[PDB]
C-alpha cells in the first residue's frame, strides 16, 4: 500500500530502531503526503515518541504514531477511567487531567504516560508494562533529548537548530544508531539507521515526497496533482510505472498497474473499501461498521462474518462452510478461550501482572509457565513433566537454557540483539563477530568460528542484503540485486552465473542458468501464473477459478488435468481429459468429513482411507483393504503403537520425545541412548546387536562401532562439510576430491595396497550434470563414459571398456546410448547400440501425471506399475512373462512392506518384507520377514550399509559406486535389501531406483522425467543431487 486509495495520499512507513529489553523499545517513522502532523523527524513524519494528548474544550484529542486523532469526552470532574473511543476500542484513557494521563493498549498490555506541558498539551513522558519495566522520555527546551530504560541503558537524542540530527546509545556503551539530514524547507532528506534502511527523500515546497531512494539501485519518482493526490509513480529501473485515477463523486479510485491491469476500489465515508474489482473483473465486497469490518465476500460469493463483544474485540468469526471461531477475553483484553470446530477449545490463564501462567490444550493437557517479577519467563513445565528453564542477561535476552535432560545451552547477544556466541550442552562454542565496512560502500562482514575449527564469512552490501558467502574451504558464492532488493544474479564459486529477470511489477519472468538457457514464466493481468516454458521448450498452461485456485493444467500433448475444489479450498476431484474432447479419461475423488479432514482418496487402482480420533490424529491408514492402526502417547502425541496384519510395534520415548525403546512382535526390544545434544550414541539389543555412534563438535556423524560381527567406521569431512574420507573396516578407505561446487571429482577405494582397488573420476558440465565418468581398477584404466546433456537432460552417451593384456590395454566394449523424450519431457526410449550387435532398447509408458505406468525391457518383457492417488506405487506386475509380482504397503510417505505376488496374481502376505521406520522418518531402523528380525546400520545419508541379525551377525553388506549403483555380493540366503538412497527402491527388472514421484537412473545421475513441481525443486529439472553423499531427495521432487 503505497497510495491511500481513499484520499490519494502517498504513504511510507519505515523501521528506525528496535532495541531489545524487558520492554522492547521500537521506533518507526510514518509519512502521509497530506499530513498536518509532526514528529521528532520534522514535519510530515510521525513516530511513537511524539504521541500526545491535547485539550480542545470538552474533549481530549489523542494523536497516535500515525497522526490519527481520537476523541475522548472529558468528564465533569476531569477524571478519566478506562475511557474508550469506539473507533479504536483497545485504547483506554485513565487519570485526572490535573495529575497525569495514561493510555492503556489492550492489544499489548503496555501503557503510555502523558505529562502536562503548556497550553493543555500532554507530551509522552513514559512507556511501561504491567511489570514496571519502563522507558522514561526526557525533554529539554521542548525537544526529546534523552530516554532512560529501566533495564539500564540510556539514549541521547542530538538536536541542531531544533532539528533531530542523531539518536545515540549513550550508556553503558556509546553507539550511533540514527543520523538525519534535512532539506532547505525542514523536511527529512536523509535517514541512515544502523539496523534497517538508509534512505533519501525529496519534497516539494508543501512536503509532497517527489523522490525517494536507497543507497544503490532503488529510486522512485512520484507525481502529485495540484490537490496533493498521487497520480503516478515510477522507478528508474522501470518497475511500478503506475497511475492513479480518482472519482470523488462516485467514491471510486482506479489503479492502473505497470503491466496493463486495472483495479477499481469503491470506498465509504471513512475511506474504507466496500467493493473492489481486480484486473480480471473479479469482485470483492466488504461491509463496515464504524471502521470495524463486519463481513467480507470474495469473488466466489463466500462470506466471512465478524462479531465483536462490548469491549471491541473480535468475539466470533464465521468462516465459509459453517465453521465458527469463538474468542473470550479477561477484563484486560487478554485472550482466555478459543473455541474451534470439533469441540476444540484452547484455554489461557493469566496472573495479576498479566503473565500467561497456564495453557490448556484441546486434549485438556496443561502447560505451566513461571515468570520473574520483571516478566521474564523462567520455567515451562510440559504435560509429561518435562521442564524447560531460562536465565537472562541485563537486557532480558536469554543467556542460558536448561533442557529437560539438564543440558545447558549458553547464548550471548549484544545490545542490538545480534548473536555473539553459543555454547552447546557439551561445551562446544560457536563464535560470531561483526564488523562494519569503513571504506567503500557501507557494508559489513560477519565471521563465524565453529568449534570444529571451521571459519565462514558472510558479507552484506549497503542494503544489508547478503553480498557473498565464503565457506570454510574458501569457496565464495556472490549475490547481486536490482531495485527493491530483487535478486538478479547468483555467482557460483566457479564463476558461473545464474540470473533472474522480473516484469514491471517485479514478478519473476525469466531465469537463465549457467549454460545460458532460459526458463520463462507468464502472468495474466491479476498476477496469476498462466504459463511456464522450461529449458527444453516444454510449455505448461494453467487456468484459475474466480478465487485464484488452479483448476486446469494443460500439457503439450493436449491432455488436461482438471481439478475441483470444496468451499474450504480442498481438492475434491481430479479429472484427466485430452484435447478438445470433454471426455474424461480417468477420475480421482477425495472425500472429507465434517471437519474437512481427508477420509478417502480413490482412483481406479487404489482406495485409501483415513480414520481420526477427536484430536485429529490419524488412528488408521488403509490402502486397498490393508490396514495400519496407530496408538499414541497421551502426553506427547507420538506414535506409541502401530499394528499391521497382527504384527504390533511399540515405541517408548523420553521427555524430549527421543526414542528410547522399540519392540516388534514379542522380540527382544531395542534400547537407545542419546547425549545431551539429543544425538544417538548407542542402540542395543540384549540379543547381542550393539551400535555406538559419535559426532564432530558440530554434530556431524563421524564414527560407528558395532559389536562377521565387528564394524569400525569413520567419516571425515573437509571444512565445507564435504565427506572426503571413509575409513571402513569391512570395505577399506574411500578418499574423495571435490570441486569448487562441492561435487566429487575423484572417488577412490583403497585396501591394504597403495594402488587403489577402484576409482571413479567425474567431470561436470556448466549445469553440474555428469559428463565424464572414468573408472580404474588396480591402477589400470577400466572403463570410460562420456555423456551429453541437452536442455539439462541426458540425451546420448559413449562408453568404452578395456582389458589389461600383455602392459597394454585393448578395447572390449564400445557402445553409444541415446535417450528420447516425449513432448511432456518424459523418457520414452533408451537405446544402447554397439556396432554389429542387436540393439538393446528400453521403452517407457507414462500416464497424464507423468507416472511410469509401463516398461519394456530389451528382451521384450513388459512390466506394469500402478499408483495410489498420492503417487505411491502400490503394485508391480509382469504382463507377458512367467514372473512374479510385488504389492507395496505404505505408511504416509514411507514404503513399509513389499509383498510378493505369485504369477497367478495371488498375494503372499505371509512372505511380506517389512521395512521399519520411525514414523515420518526416511532412515530405516530394522527389517522383519517371516518372523526374522534384522537391524540396519546406515551411513551419513541414511542408506543401509549392513543388515545384522539380532545377535549382531552381519549378513548383508552393501557396496556402491558414487551415484548409487549397488553391487555388493552377498550369500544366497542373505536377506534381500533393495533400498538405496532415502526413499529409493531398486527394481531388479530394470536397474532403476524407484524414488516415489520419479524414477532415478544411478548411471546418468538423473531422473527419467522433469521435476513435477518445476522450479520449486530447483533449476535442474532432471538432476538428482550435486553430490549424492551430501544431498538426498526421498520424494523424487
Ligand atoms: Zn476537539
Amino acid at each position: 500500500e503505497p497510495v491511500d486509495i481513499g484520499t490519494g495520499d502517498f504513504l511510507q512507513h519505515f523501521s528506525v530502531l528496535s532495541l531489545p529489553g524487558s520492554l522492547p523499545l521500537t521506533l518507526s517513522r510514518f509519512y502521509r503526503s497530506q499530513a498536518k502532523g509532526t514528529g521528532i523527524f520534522g514535519p510530515k513524519w510521525t513516530d511513537e515518541w511524539s504521541c500526545m494528548l491535547t485539550v480542545h474544550g470538552n474533549d481530549m484529542h489523542f494523536t497516535n504514531h500515525e497522526g490519527v486523532d481520537l476523541y475522548y469526552r472529558i468528564p465533569q470532574n476531569g477524571i478519566f477511567r478506562d475511557t474508550a473511543n469506539s473507533r479504536q476500542a483497545y485504547y483506554r484513557l485513565s487519570g485526572d487531567i490535573r495529575d497525569e494521563l495514561t493510555i492503556f493498549d489492550r492489544r499489548s498490555q503496555h501503557s503510555q504516560i502523558f505529562s502536562l506541558t503548556d497550553n493543555g498539551i500532554y507530551l509522552l513522558s513514559a512507556i511501561h508494562d504491567r511489570y514496571g519495566n519502563r522507558a522514561d522520555f526526557i525533554r529539554t527546551e521542548g525537544l526529546l533529548t534523552g530516554i532512560h530504560h529501566s533495564d539500564g541503558y540510556t539514549l541521547a537524542l542530538g538536536w541542531q537548530q531544533r532539528q533531530l540530527v542523531s539518536i545515540d546509545l549513550a550508556t553503558p556503551q556509546r553507539q550511533r544508531l540514527v543520523t538525519c539530514h534535512y532539506d532547505k524547507n525542514g523536511y527529512l532528506a536523509e535517514c541512515d539507521t544502523i539496523q534497517f534502511s538508509h534512505l533519501w527523500h525529496e519534497y516539494t515546497s508543501e512536503g509532497w515526497m517527489t523522490r525517494w531512494r536507497d543507497t544503490d539501485k532503488t529510486c522512485v519518482d512520484i507525481v502529485y496533482d495540484t490537490l496533493g493526490r498521487t497520480v503516478s509513480t515510477l522507478s528508474t529501473e522501470g518497475y511500478f510505472d503506475d497511475q492513479f485515477l480518482y472519482n470523488d463523486d462516485e467514491k471510486c479510485t482506479t489503479y492502473l498497474d505497470a503491466e496493463g491491469g486495472e483495479t477499481r476500489y469503491w470506498y465509504n465515508g471513512d475511506g474504507l473499501v466496500t467493493r473492489s474489482i481486480d484486473p480480471l473483473g473479479r469482485e470483492e465486497t466488504s461491509v463496515w461498521e464504524n471502521t470495524r469490518l463486519r463481513s467480507r465476500t470474495d469473488a466466489l460469493g463466500r462470506t466471512t462474518a465478524y462479531d465483536y463483544n462490548n469491549e471491541g474485540e473480535i468475539s466470533r468469526v464465521s468462516l465459509p462452510g459453517g465453521y465458527s471461531l469463538y474468542y473470550d477475553y479477561n477484563e484486560h483484553g487478554q485472550l482466555t478461550r478459543l473455541s474451534a470446530p470439533g469441540n476444540q477449545v484452547w484455554l489461557w490463564e493469566y496472573d495479576g501482572k498479566g503473565s500467561m501462567v497456564c495453557l490448556t490444550d484441546p486434549q485438556g493437557r496443561q502447560q505451566q509457565f513461571s515468570y520473574s517479577e520483571h516478566g521474564d519467563l523462567l520455567r515451562q513445565i510440559m504435560p509429561n513433566g518435562a521442564t524447560w528453564r531460562w536465565s537472562h542477561d541485563a537486557l532480558h535476552q536469554v543467556r542460558a537454557t536448561t533442557a529437560p535432560d539438564g543440558g545447558v545451552t549458553q547464548t550471548e547477544q549484544d545490545i542490538l540483539g545480534r548473536l555473539l556466541s553459543v555454547k552447546d550442552p557439551l561445551g562446544y562454542t560457536t563464535q560470531f563477530r561483526y564488523s562494519k565496512n569503513h571504506a567503500g560502500p557501507q557494508g559489513s562482514v560477519e565471521e563465524i568460528r565453529r568449534p570444529d575449527g571451521v571459519r565462514e564469512l558472510m558479507r552484506q552490501n549497503s542494503e544489508k542484503l547478503p553480498e557473498s558467502f565464503t565457506d570454510g574451504e574458501g569457496n565464495t558464492t556472490r549475490y547481486e540485486y536490482g531495485a527493491f532488493d530483487l535478486l538478479t544474479a547468483v555467482i557460483r564459486p566457479d564463476g558461473e552465473r545464474l540470473a533472474c529477470r522480473y516484469d514491471k511489477l517485479t514478478r519473476l519472468t525469466e531465469i537463465t542458468n549457467a549454460e545460458g538457457e532460459h526458463y520463462r514464466l507468464r502472468y495474466d493481468k491479476a498476477g496469476q501464473l498462466v504459463a511456464e516454458t522450461d529449458f527444453t521448450g516444454r510449455t505448461l498452461t494453467y487456468s484459475y477459478d474466480a478465487a485464484g485456485r488452479c483448476i486446469r493444467t494443460t500439457f503439450p500433448d493436449g491432455t488436461h488435468l482438471n481439478r475441483q475444489y470444496s468451499t474450504t479450498d480442498q481438492v475434491t476431484r481430479e479429472e484427466v481429459a485430452q484435447g478438445d474432447s470433454d471426455r474424461v479419461l480417468s477420475c480421482t475423488t477425495f472425500i472429507y468429513d465434517a471437519l474437512s479432514r481427508l477420509t478417502e482418496a480413490r482412483n481406479n487402482d487404489a482406495t485409501v482411507t483415513y480414520e481420526y480420533d477427536d484430536a485429529s490424529r490419524v488412528t488408521a491408514e488403509t490402502i486397498n483393504g490393508r490396514r495400519t492402526e496407530y496408538n499414541y502417547d497421551p502426553d506427547q502425541d507420538t506414535v506409541s503403537q502401530r499394528t499391521t496384519a497382527g504384527i504390533t510395534e511399540c515405541f517408548t520415548r523420553g521427555l524430549t520425545g527421543e526414542l528410547t525403546q522399540w519392540q516388534i512382535d514379542g522380540h527382544t526390544p531395542l534400547t537407545l541412548e542419546h547425549d545431551l545434544r539429543g544425538q544417538e550414541i548407542s542402540r542395543q539389543s540384549e540379543a547381542g546387536f550393539s551400535l555406538r555412534q559419535n559426532y564432530t563438535p558440530t554434530g556431524m556423524l563421524t564414527g560407528q562401532q558395532a559389536g562377521n560381527n565387528t564394524l569400525q567406521r569413520q567419516w571425515l569431512y573437509d571444512k565445507a562439510y564435504n565427506l572426503t574420507m571413509i575409513s571402513d573396516s569391512l570395505r577399506g578407505t574411500m578418499v574423495n576430491s571435490v570441486t569448487a561446487n562441492d561435487q566429487i571429482s575423484h572417488a577412490t577405494w583403497t585396501g591394504s595396497s597403495d594402488i587403489p582397488m577402484r576409482e571413479e573420476r567425474f567431470a561436470y558440465d556448466r549445469n553440474l550434470n555428469i559428463t565424464r565418468r572414468q573408472t580404474q581398477v588396480n591402477g589400470v584404466p577400466d572403463s570410460e563414459a562420456y555423456q551429453h546433456q541437452q536442455h539439462g537432460r541426458v540425451t546420448s552417451r559413449e562408453y568404452k571398456a578395456w582389458r589389461h593384456t600383455t602392459q597394454f590395454v585393448r578395447v572390449i566394449r564400445d557402445e553409444q546410448t541415446t535417450w528420447k523424450y516425449d513432448v511432456n519431457g518424459r523418457l520414452v526410449e533408451k537405446l544402447i547400440d554397439k556396432g554389429g550387435y542387436r540393439p538393446l532398447r528400453w521403452r517407457y509408458r507414462w500416464d497424464a501425471r507423468s507416472q511410469l505406468t509401463g516398461l519394456e525391457t530389451p528382451e521384450g518383457e513388459r512390466r506394469e506399475y500402478k499408483y495410489d492417488p498420492f503417487g505411491r506405487r502400490i503394485s508391480k506386475r509382469c504382463t507377458n512373462r512367467d514372473r512374479p509380482g510385488t504389492d507395496f504397503h505404505w505408511n504416509g510417505d514411507q514404503l513399509t512392506e513389499e509383498i510378493p505376488v505369485g504369477t497367478d496374481g495371488t498375494p503372499e502376505y505371509e512372505n511380506a518384507i517389512r521395512w521399519i521406520y520411525e514414523p515420518g522418518s526416511f532412515t530405516p531402523l530394522a527389517r522383519y520377514e517371516k518372523g526374522q528380525l534384522h537391524y540396519t546400520i546406515t551411513d551419513t545419508v541414511g542408506r543401509i550399509q549392513e543388515l545384522l541379525t539380532e545377535d549382531g551377525t552381519i549378513v548383508w553388506r552393501g557396496k556402491q559406486h558414487l551415484w548409487g549403483r549397488e553391487e555388493g555380493r552377498n550369500k544366497d540366503d542373505a536377506p534381500s535389501c533393495r533400498l538405496r538412497f532415502p526413499g529409493q527402491y531398486e527394481d531388479e527388472e530394470s536397474g532403476l531406483y524407484y524414488n516415489r514421484f520419479r524414477y532415478y537412473d544411478c548411471e546418468a545421475g538423473q531422473y527419467l522425467c522433469a521435476d513435477p513441481i518445476g522450479l520449486r525443486g530447483g533449476i535442474n529439472l532432471y538432476a538428482y543431487a550435486p553430490n549424492p553423499l551430501s544431498w538426498i531427495d526421498p520424494l523424487g521432487l
